[PDB]
């Protein structure tokens, strides 16, 4: 109930929340093509450092990031990876990497990032160009669940909490729309929802790219918006 929402958050601010101990999202609001979004990322404590999975969706929200970060967590973000190759993952990776973080992502997203024009984190991450592969990268699991909102994206576990951030792969509850699919595999999209279900029956929050977290339902729902789009 206490979860920001898009009209709470003005463009260039970014708010935390608290999902677990030493785990964290990230909401910010973006303008695209004449609309407000709000986006979420992750933020997971490696020791006495962090680690960030996702931009706040461009360069002045990815500032206002790390100075929210200090602010409320006040350890150094070390690394952080991105999960897809759109703006609303990478748009923000040259303000981390001027402030020292060192920025991954998969080559399929690096490949993609760069054929857009989008900014290209600088470390590569092999281990996950098959459907079901994951690797554990500090304090998560990487996971590559096959093609769904885009061919590249990647989901992340966070163990310890059960926390599951499905980046723009899993939509919200309250949504109606599957949202940009320009890139996306609408096909393959259950049958990799399908997989992360199996994968991670042990969920307990589940965090989409956009909106409010929720627990395992989130997943079917996706699967159910994918194919009203379809058809
Ligand atoms: N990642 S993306 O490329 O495709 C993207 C971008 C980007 F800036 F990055 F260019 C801008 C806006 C959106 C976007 C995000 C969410 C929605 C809908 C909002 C209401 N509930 C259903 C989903 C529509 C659009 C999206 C997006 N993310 N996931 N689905 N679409
Ligand atoms: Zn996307
Ligand atoms: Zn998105």
């Amino acid at each position: 109930g206490e979860y920001p929402t898009v009209n709470e958050i003005p463009v260039g601010e970014v708010r935390l929340y608290q999902i677990a101990d030493g785990v964290w999202s990230h909401i910010a609001t973006q303008s695209f093509d004449g609309a407000v979004y709000p986006s979420n990322g992750l933020i997971v404590r490696d020791g006495d450092e962090l680690l960030l999975i996702d931009t706040a969706w461009g360069a002045k929200n990815t500032a206002a990031l790390l100075a929210e970060i200090e602010k409320q967590i006040g350890l150094p973000v070390t690394r952080a990876v991105s999960t897809h190759f759109h703006d609303d993952r990478v748009g923000g990776v040259d303000v981390l990497r001027a402030a020292g973080v060192a920025t991954y992502a998969s080559p399929s997203t690096r490949r993609l990032a760069e054929a857009e024009g989008n900014e290209i984190p600088t470390h590569s991450l092999e281990g996950l160009s098959s459907s079901g592969d994951a690797v554990r990268f500090g304090p998560v699991e990487l996971f590559y669940p096959g093609a769904a909102h885009s061919t590249d994206n990647l989901v992340v576990y966070v163990p310890s909490a059960n926390v599951l951030y499905g980046g723009c792969a899993v939509h919200e509850l309250s949504s109606t729309s599957a949202g940009n699919v320009a890139d996306a595999d609408l096909a393959e999209w259950p049958t990799s929802v399908e997989r992360i279900q199996k994968h991670y029956p042990e969920a307990e929050v589940v965090i989409p790219g956009h909106g409010l977290p929720g627990g395992l339902d989130l997943l079917q729902h996706t699967a159910n918006v994918v194919k009203a789009h379809k058809n």
